[PDB]
């Protein structure tokens, strides 16, 4: 998969297993439709989102859903789902994000 | 205003001026309605962006526009927004984001 | 003081209150001496910390001591302080940090 | 090696190839003494620090040199070495770093 994202947990000092990210992708007409989605495994990561063929030119939107993840941990968290936009156009990106109930980090790390 | 946010750069170690910051509200029909927005000043804050009447309870996602803001200071970025949402519902927020072009970082501080 | 330092809690979604900064300078014989100290204020701010006439050029290190900080909270932390290096030679320097008890970030805003 | 770092820059998304990496571990007079020491990889990771048999109970200081590894990239940076102290008593550990010229993060994972 051309288009990986990995997830940390910064209160409990581990990956964030089962996680939830959706991916759209921006249509002709403006609209954000759905493009992949999946939930992390127990490494943090989450592999087999898209395919060369299917991950085309185009703008992204990558959505984290936090709630249920702290929920399931048994924390109400603040930062509900955390969002990024970046245009696809090197072919391997990563986004790599880091959890908190009151902070976000993500960062891409973009290679060959 | 009960909402506030601060924005800095990491790249360069300032306060990141002129960032277009967007507020949207979750509607009744789960739409995102256009809540408020500014840009921020020099200090890298936007204040004056909402008031404590018309900021009640509800879904509320901030966007930050970051696009923009690296061509300006001659960067091409690869992160061209990021988005958080939170519920409202502790009085004041302040949403403190740390820019760079491939990475993003935004924290909550909610005080009395 | 043209140092300071401000320290936010991503845990608690807080100003990090009581937190002991300690700052170094190191001499001709490349040892950190004590150059300034303080505990944060209830705003997670640091002031007073130095002044123009004593912050010479040179290296200093910033180092943050959360150990204590997480314990009064009732949390035993796994990252127990975090340092920073830079060199003095623009003449403000802020140094904000964002504590979790595995993880640190720390960003220098340097402005006039 | 039950103790890995793994490094990335945020300024131009990749991993952080020959960043020095140097530990240091508490001694019974309250010496930082050398422990190990390497430089990361192509992947940005750093394999082979230590071995479960070396890496006994006792406080260590992970240091980052960043200084070398910007100005090889043609960069005078603001923050020239970051740190952090943890004491090892799960058991791997995993301090994930991201780089900027004037911004750290630092990150622990500890699994089994």
């Amino acid at each position: 998969s051309p288009l990986m994202v990995k997830v940390l947990d910064a209160v409990r000092g581990s990956p964030a297993i089962n996680v939830a990210v959706h991916v759209f992708r921006k249509a002709a007409d403006d609209t954000w439709e759905p493009f992949a989605s999946g939930k992390t495994s127990e490494s943090g990561e989450l592999h087999g989102l898209t395919t060369e063929e299917e991950f085309v030119e185009g703008i992204y939107k990558v959505e984290i859903d936090t709630k249920s993840y702290w929920k399931a941990l048994g924390i109400s968290p603040f930062f509900e789902h955390a969002e990024v936009v970046f245009t696809a156009n090197p072919r391997r990106y990563t986004i790599a994000a880091l959890l908190s109930p009151y902070s976000y980090s993500t960062t891409a790390v973009v290679t060959n």
